[PDB]
DNA sequence: CCAGCGGCAGC
DNA sequence: GCTGCGCGCTGG
């Protein structure tokens, strides 16, 4: 089964690659807001919605309040009950397929979700940070 | 003090 | 190709 290794730049990425939803939903919160800020509201976030199953029943209002002092609170709350019944009602193989995935929660999937590391260009930084040290060091952590 | 900064959808 | 969304943190 493919672990990702646990890097010394310790993206989130790297603690919710188990699960799918969960690491996307990280992904969102990261959208220009900082780590710092985004992650200890993830935590509140998946306490009251543990999973996709009933995140997309959510009132997007709940959802905002929560998001509020992370900022963009009414779009990404919306962004978020959308992916969430697209998640686990529309058919897809990558998660740019859905609602309020791009680029870069498509590559963070693909580096970190399932073993397609080696096929990802990233443009973002952290991202960038982390795939060019798994290069470096994927032989020494005898990876594939 | 406060401008700059930490993705994505819809055009 | 550009713009709206958007708070709190950063640092000279
Ligand atoms: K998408």
């Amino acid at each position: 089964k493919w672990t990702p290794p646990r890097s010394p730049f310790n993206l989130v990425q790297e603690t919710l690659f188990h699960d799918p939803w969960k690491l996307l939903i990280a992904t969102i919160f990261l959208n220009r807001t900082s780590g710092k800020m985004a992650i200890p509201v993830l935590w509140k976030f998946l306490e009251k919605y543990p999973s996709a199953e009933v995140a997309r029943t959510a009132d997007w209002r709940d959802v905002s309040e929560l998001l509020k002092p992370l900022g963009l609170y009414d779009l990404r709350a919306k962004t978020i009950v959308k992916f969430s019944d697209e998640y686990l009602t529309k058919q897809w193989k990558y998660p740019i397929e859905l609602h309020g995935i791009g680029k870069y929660g498509n590559d963070s999937y693909r580096i970190f979700c399932v073993n397609e590391w080696k096929q990802v260009h990233p443009e973002d930084h952290k991202l960038n940070k982390y795939h060019d040290w798994l290069w470096e060091n994927h032989e020494k952590l005898s990876l594939s």
